[PDB]
């Protein structure tokens, strides 16, 4: 590992580390958890959302190379990233334990808080089933980092005008993740692939949550401003 | 070095690739010819419909070629259906790229046949579908993939454990496994300098997936313009 690596890597870890402490230390301001409650489960789950939104946007920001794109691109890639980067985050958030998805101290959820907050069991099962394969690969914090990177300079995202230069911006992430896989488990040559096929569940993922947005629309359930933005 | 094993799936695949393409050179006259001579809605009409029958070879290669893959076929049937009927655009979009040509900008079909970008318009077809595929061609391109490498990367699209409606991913991913393991050591020997190209090849993976979305959007799209879908391709992307 070279010393440009190890300042890259050190330095998405430390960012993922404040974004995580700026976001989520403190109480998260959302609506209490309890068709009374059915509507104030899934205003919860949105004003989570939107928080984790946020903790992305501000790790996006300080991933070397971002920021020096163009602004429309920015926009372009953190738009279709998001949610799959939720996805990831959800994943690490994880505990096979207990089966929920741990914010912080007393804000976890299962399966079942899930479809309180009315959410279809399309969407709710392959979230699961995705975190809890996300945990048999057993990433750090380092490998968890760069796959994010990574899935931020995807140059084949709608409405990229550049994608030439955020292919060139993924490279190095690649080579660095492929590098520390190598050194950490020499004698596991799949790792590293496995970690790249999870990017291609993620895309799938993806529309699979388009749809359950589509789906809640249906139940007077729409987006708030924030989300809206980004998803419908 | 490639065992035994590893050279035997590729050219068990390459060979099954080429028994199954004798389907397109027997059914490239039945088609619905492109209409030469057209004005400016009758020629669109034929244009699409010609799209679609070329569609509908393909599906059928595409059955063909999975049934011989080994282990599909020992696949609970519902799991088999289930596998082409989410890898099927994919493996067309590789299909398509590997026979893109980058001198005249046209991608060839059934031998003979080749479509600019602009004949995929002429046919009804939307830039937001278009302007990805010939994007796509153009990046695999760039790529340099043999016969073996596309073969290998068809194998490791059917075999995807996470489609919907799967029953048994586990048995799906246990295919997949040694397709994966065999493109691994393939590529490392052609190109023991290019660290990156293995990696490179299965992120064409996470773009097909994409791809297929945009199709379905595309599919959505053509309906409003009396472009409806003929039964076979309706079943399996309606
Ligand atoms: O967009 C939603 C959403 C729910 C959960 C998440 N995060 C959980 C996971 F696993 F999807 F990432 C993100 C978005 C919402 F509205 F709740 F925020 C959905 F319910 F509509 F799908
Ligand atoms: O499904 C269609 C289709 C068109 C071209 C292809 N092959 C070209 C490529 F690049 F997508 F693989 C497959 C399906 C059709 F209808 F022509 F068959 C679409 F036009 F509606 F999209
Ligand atoms: O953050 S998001 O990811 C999320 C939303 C709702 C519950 C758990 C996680
Ligand atoms: O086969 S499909 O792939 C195809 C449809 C139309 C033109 C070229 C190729």
């Amino acid at each position: 590992l070279t010393a440009a690596q190890e300042l890259m890597i050190q330095q998405l870890v430390a960012a993922q580390l404040q974004c995580n402490k700026r976001s989520f230390s403190d109480q998260p301001k959302v609506t209490p958890w309890p068709r009374d409650a059915r509507q104030q489960r899934f205003a919860h789950f949105t004003e989570l959302a939107i928080i984790s939104v946020q903790e992305i946007v501000d790790f996006a920001k300080q991933v070397p190379g971002f920021l020096q794109l163009g602004r429309e691109d920015q926009i372009a890639l953190l738009k279709a990233s998001t949610i799959e980067i939720m996805l990831l985050e959800t994943a690490r958030r994880y505990n096979h334990e207990t089966e929920c998805i741990t914010f912080l101290k007393d804000f976890t959820y299962s399966k079942d808080d899930f479809h309180r907050a009315g959410l279809q069991v399309e969407f709710i099962n392959p979230i699961f089933e995705f975190s809890r394969a996300m945990r048999r690969l057993g990433l750090d914090d380092a490998e968890y980092a760069l796959l994010i990177a990574i899935n931020i300079f995807s140059a084949d995202r709608p409405n990229v005008q550049e994608p030439g230069r955020v292919e060139a911006l993924q490279q190095p992430y690649v080579e660095a993740l492929l590098s520390y896989t190598r050194i950490k488990r020499p004698q596991d040559q799949l790792r590293f692939p496995r970690m790249l096929m999870k990017l291609v569940s993620l895309r799938t993922l993806s529309s699979v949550h388009s749809e359950q947005v589509f789906a809640l629309r249906l139940q007077d359930k729409k987006l708030p401003p924030l989300l809206s933005e980004i998803w419908d």
